[PDB]
């Protein structure tokens, strides 16, 4: 499959997932790395495994489909096949999460259905869970309301901060989201037609 990685920031996971799908035996193909906000690590990692980086600035685009448009011009451009959002901060307009049903893979540090949202971690430690983890899902118009492909717990320890419990969780996404790309890269997963997760 060939695959997009959008990323906002760092690039641990994407860094992650190009570890993963240059073993012999990936499914998984990474054609382009297309980040929101330029001069960010991600496209150095990008950059740095050979992989082609192009920038999209959402503060440019006077509409949000506009804004997701130009992604899709590129995702047509390298004849992708499968989107993983790794650390992607913008939220896309309807269409082209429709666009991609099924084809668009997130990770989310939190066991949904809790703690959706962007301060999962902040979430979690306020209602002081002892267990938390990560999620890869497919992306549904309901923003962390898809399917569920994989799924890691991590332990809250005591005295943990937002900086040490997301330390802790990253080594778990950095496990499932590589993981969850073969799944799908490979047609073992995949979204049913009735919309439930469908194993083969
Ligand atoms: N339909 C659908 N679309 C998308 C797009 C990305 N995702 C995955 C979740 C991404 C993490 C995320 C959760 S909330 C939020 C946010 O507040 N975004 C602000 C911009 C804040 C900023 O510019 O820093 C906004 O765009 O208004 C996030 F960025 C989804 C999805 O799961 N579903
Ligand atoms: N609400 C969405 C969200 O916060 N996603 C989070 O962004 C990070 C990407 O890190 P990276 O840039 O090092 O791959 C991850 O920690 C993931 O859980």
């Amino acid at each position: 499959a060939r695959v997009a990685v959008l990323i906002s920031g760092t690039g641990s996971n994407l860094q992650a997932l190009i570890d993963s799908t240059r073993e012999p035996n990936s499914s998984a193909q990474i054609d382009i790395v297309i980040s929101n906000k330029a001069a960010v690590a991600g496209l150095d990692k990008a950059e740095r495994a050979g992989i082609p980086t192009r920038v999209i600035n959402h503060k440019l685009y006077k509409n949000r489909v506009e804004f997701d448009s130009a992604i899709d011009l590129v995702l047509e451009e390298f004849s992708i096949d499968i989107v993983c959002l790794a650390g992607f901060m913008r939220i896309l307009s309807g269409p082209f999460v429709q666009k991609w049903n099924g084809k668009m893979l997130n990770i989310h540090p939190s066991l949904l259905p809790s703690f959706k949202g962007s301060n999962a971690h902040e979430q979690a430690l306020e209602t002081g869970v002892t267990v938390t983890g990560c999620t890869v899902h497919f992306v549904a118009e309901d923003v962390d309301a898809g399917q569920i492909i994989l799924q890691e717990a991590v332990p809250v320890k005591r005295g943990d901060t937002v900086a040490t419990l997301s330390e802790r969780v990253k080594l778990a996404e950095h496990k499932i989201f590589p993981a969850a790309l073969q799944l799908v890269a490979s047609g073992t997963v995949q979204l049913g037609e009735n919309g439930k997760i469908c194993w083969v």
